């Protein structure tokens, strides 16, 4: 026999609806196999992969991870792929699932403008990757070419509250990160394995603040978690929890009660928590500085009562989660946009500073600018700060250390450099320290801020 | 007691039979404990990395991966290394199946002419990397030296149809990938785990094309995988498949049904695939650029009937596997010698830019250089080709958008740069577009090429 | 229920006693659920992570890793962080053992000078990872602010003859490993996941030679292992030996008989090794540039009666181990801070020298210069050396190959560049040669290197 040996297909064609992530589609609740027909749709289009960072994806179905589709094990699947007429390249598919030569690559190839289609019987049980196959793979895979299909068990997966789909990727652009404009595709960076980004589900924040996930105490929540890589592999972790559970692909082991788990470029997971307690849970990347200094941070958010037997602290803060721990931070793409049509205010500033300070600064100087008298200095109604704004983002850019007196109280200790700021940033960020707190306002250009950072104090 | 507590040898000592990759010694098919002799002797020598690209490789018994060792848990092995006397560097050996210190090294270390022995008893089933562990440890490892050495279970694995020896590496040159001439090893790169090639058996297409492993539909498929490292993680995976079975070193967990596996630098497992539909299945590491732009792909050919309720699809092509999909690139290695030489012919470097410009060049522009109209242009008899050969020279390298005419017909697309090509791959590769189609013919020089990327337009 | 329903803390509360690396506090050895206290101090200091390199760490108890904490599944943990007043940055603390947000972290953040507490059920038995979780987080954590947590299962851990604490990290210096001073962190090296570092317990050395940590034949060891990052996936492996077993966290999962083990960044394990034989077994990332060019080397030293019936060979030395196989290099920091004081005395420069030279020159040319006449030159008594102390700087720096003549001997050979070594080890290990072995005597200053460095012949 081979596996899936379920017999003909039976009933009536189905034809499969699927969804953008991070939702899933409804369990299949089926006990005979169907034809299943998929169609999925190619489109290059440009979107935000960070606030006011535009990058020209190519993705399946319009979003990254692409369309998750749902079967069951035993059915067979006729699946069309079309490349929608505005697309510049061709593309194929390459899914795990698939027993057969190139996962589909040679029967799916798509020029723009024109449809493809193969059968394929789902023979495995399992969670699996598909992504596109056309050379050059790894840039088509890079550009967001990913997504998740999911054979299910003939008797189908135990029941949960919920079920999200989350997926990783590296991305590569010419520019560093948080660098705004559209960032074309940086080959060297990509054969290098040197990532300008890495995230879930295609931009910085898409699953953070406004866009997390939800759950409430007491409830069982599945995800669906891939890799597509092209090159990473996560140290897949959640703050704050366990898994009840983690299953690779289809494979027979499960392990239960872990923390932290390696998922393979191009590999897939499926993991389950219980929500005991509430607050947010952060699904990271734990090689720590993709996780905080690249994108690879993901929140899931609890509603319910606190058990103080169990948990006596507060929710996670911009101490933690940055600039992240807020709704969202669409000031900073409205003063993006308003510098690219020349109409850049001082209320822009201040409103895109304000996002950025949080965590960045707020760390060491409080959210209120007051700092901590004697061991970290006011932003607050600041005379240093006041009396010479351009030592103030060299100080951003390069840091400062040493014997300072501010607002009449010795410090002597040290702040890091924090070049890694685009100038927009430390302008922003310096325009809204300067119309806060009673400081004499004015504004800070990102041209300014570039003379600096070319001739450091 | 100890593990592998069998008794003392018995019957006759047993020169071991060591075979070179990609094939296994046969099953040890015995009951009862022996003194198994190994006899290893180390060459250094150059071979081909890739197609016109020499690499001084350090060898155990003349291959990289070196010879496999195939010997039953409870064995005493007399294990005897020799170091060939045109080496000018000394050797020894860490076998991970040895219990004691260095694995063996301290008692292998040998210099050029001797020879050295040791003796150890298997006291652990398991397959299991061996290598070099002689100062600087990394270097030797880099230039190739490591192999495998399977301890069976006494009542040895169960029956396969076939059995093959895989193992991946990550290369160090000086030169860029696929960049002609003896390249050095590359100390820098090595230390920063930045590698030009990650490799299956010591070189491209080791395993492709002309080289493939085979079997048939319905049969078992054994493969011992291992990663010499010295640095890198593979993702390993089958493209078009599931691994039946997984097992690591001598652990005594078993994965089924998995697609994607992590290999540990120094790591070994055993893979089992059953094959169900004829064609190509590829072996990668899924950490994509390492497989598609670094060297990392092996095939398994299955010969047999197609079965359309499994896979309605066709056979891997160049669109996937790009210019491996072809029985060899023998083409690239004439040309380069005769560049070498100094007698380097129009149809030498027609044949070399046939060879490249598959997957390469043909995933846009056809096999036949038709293009598809207002989607793709033609490079067959193109008068936009014609008009402007420099022209050319910078469109490959550097790219190409915005609207143009070929052959009365507007294109307004975007052709990516292909700055990773050579000089010479990029005057080959034109000079077979030139020589085909109805082209003007003469030819492009690696100088040629050269200029041009000095001076972009 | 909850996981670890116990009941309420019954018994007296109990002050933890924690323990520095790498021993481990005692097993808890009781049956009912306790509140228990943990007080943990955060300290910034300058230490010495390799021989004359100093780098202000910041530490969790005063050490990397930081105090290794031992409770109990069901527990009541009551955790007070306190941040020494000599801190510049203000810390906090996330637990993987803890269910709730941020592990801890919102509510332990702690300012220099202050304290902080909260309160946890500790529901989970395993091993875990805690470490510090204030913006930027990246940083602190590479700095050295990571340690374990251990939570019982109720019934305790089986007995074992000697538990040990070990955990790697990967650092980020602004010098390249070796080059002697403070070494300030460099952010960009950690973005990019480029260490010079890669360690065992935050420092070279810190578990090898005189430090090693020790058993006897037929003895039981369990090795907490840890994996701070912030970035690197260890490959982790016992050179020698097998883990009889290996579990990660608090997973169901343990895998028995295996030798090289994938523990991902923030990951933990507990492995347990029998001895069987005696001598030195190497802990190592298997990612080899790691271990033997950035430090991720650590011993376990096993006493007792040789068994040439299970391993007939020597113990490690040199030739695999470097200059690692000695007792300590204090030499090394003797004469870096002599250099700093401007009291270098030739004796001085020779003792760390003779460190040096261990397995990096005397792997080819021996331990007492002698080399393998024809093969390998001497050192001693060299005439070749005597001719020409500059050209000697040469050699060690850029290499060396073609026919020479040293001492009426002709050699036709390569002696690969060291370019990795610093001005001073090149100093030092030429000055050393050069008062060794009936050679002329005198010295090469860093300066003299540094200028052939700049100045290739
Ligand atoms: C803790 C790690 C810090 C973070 C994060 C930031 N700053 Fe800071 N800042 C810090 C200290 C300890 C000091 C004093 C250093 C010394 O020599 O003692 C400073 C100083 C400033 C100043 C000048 C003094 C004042 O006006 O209070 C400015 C203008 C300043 N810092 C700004 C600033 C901004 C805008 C930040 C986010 C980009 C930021 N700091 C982060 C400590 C820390
Ligand atoms: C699809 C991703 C492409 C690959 C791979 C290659 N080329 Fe291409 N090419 C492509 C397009 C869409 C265009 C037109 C761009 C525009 O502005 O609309 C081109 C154009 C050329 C041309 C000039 C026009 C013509 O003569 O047809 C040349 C000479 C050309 N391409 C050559 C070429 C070679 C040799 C390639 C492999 C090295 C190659 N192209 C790859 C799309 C794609
Ligand atoms: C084996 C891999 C080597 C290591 C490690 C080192 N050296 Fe070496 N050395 C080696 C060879 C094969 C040769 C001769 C090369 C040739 O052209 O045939 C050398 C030569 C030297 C010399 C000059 C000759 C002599 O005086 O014997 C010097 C001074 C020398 N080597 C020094 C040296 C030092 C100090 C090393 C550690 C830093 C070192 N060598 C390593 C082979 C090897
Ligand atoms: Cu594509
Ligand atoms: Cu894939
Ligand atoms: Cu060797
Ligand atoms: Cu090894
Ligand atoms: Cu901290
Ligand atoms: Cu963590």
């Amino acid at each position: 026999k081979l596996p899936g040996d379920f017999g003909p297909p039976r009933g009536e064609p189905i034809h499969a609806v699927l969804t953008s992530p991070p939702l899933v589609p409804p369990p299949v609740n089926r006990t005979y196999p169907a034809k299943v027909i998929v169609e999925l749709e190619v489109v290059e289009k440009e979107m935000q992969i960070s606030e006011g960072v535009s990058y020209t994806f190519w993705t399946f179905g319009g979003t990254v991870p692409g369309s998750f589709i749902r079967v069951r094990q035993g059915d067979t699947v006729e699946f069309h792929l079309k490349n929608h007429p505005s697309s510049k390249m061709p593309h194929n598919i390459d899914l795990h699932g698939v027993t057969g030569p190139g996962g589909g690559a040679a029967s799916s190839f798509t020029a723009p403008g024109h449809e493809s289609q193969f059968t394929f019987k789902a023979l495995n049980e399992g969670i699996y990757v598909y992504h596109c196959a056309t050379a050059p793979v790894g840039m088509h895979i890079a550009n967001g070419m990913y997504g998740l299909i999911l054979v299910e068990p003939p008797e189908g997966l135990p029941k949960v509250d919920h079920e999200y789909y989350v997926m990783q990727g590296d991305f590569y652009t010419a520019g560093k990160y948080r660098e705004k404009g559209l960032q074309p595709f940086d080959m060297e960076k990509a054969i290098d394995e040197r990532p300008s980004y890495v995230l879930f589900n295609g931009a910085e924040g898409a699953l953070t603040g406004d866009k997390a996930l939800h759950a409430k105490v007491g409830e069982t929540v599945r995800i669906f978690v891939g890799n597509g890589g092209p090159n990473l592999v996560s140290s897949f972790h959640v703050i704050g929890a366990i898994f009840d559970q983690v299953r690779y692909e289809g494979g027979t082991n499960v392990q239960k009660n872990v923390n932290t788990t390696l998922i393979p470029a191009g590999g897939a997971a499926v993991v389950k928590f219980t929500a005991r307690v509430p607050g947010s849970y952060v699904l990271v990347d734990h090689s720590i500085f993709r996780a905080f200094n690249k994108g690879a941070m993901a929140i899931l958010k609890i509603d319910g009562a606190e058990n103080k037997l169990v948990y006596s602290g507060k929710e996670l803060d911009s101490v933690y989660l940055g600039d992240r721990a807020a709704p969202n931070m669409s000031a900073v793409t409205k003063a993006t946009q308003a510098s690219v049509s020349g109409t850049l205010t001082v209320q822009d500033q201040v409103q895109a500073g304000r996002a950025l300070f949080a965590g960045t600064c707020s760390v060491c100087h409080q959210g209120n600018g007051a700092g901590l008298p004697g061991v970290f200095p006011p932003l607050a109604k600041s005379d240093f700060l006041a009396a010479d704004p351009k030592r103030a983002m060299n100080i951003v850019l390069h840091g400062l250390n040493g014997k300072i007196k501010v607002n009449g109280q010795e410090y002597d200790s040290v702040m890091p450099p924090m070049t890694q700021l685009n100038d927009d940033e430390v302008a922003n960020i310096l325009t809204y320290v300067l119309n806060s707190w009673d400081n004499p306002g004015g504004r800070v250009s990102a041209e300014d801020v570039k003379k600096v950072r070319a001739q450091p104090a």
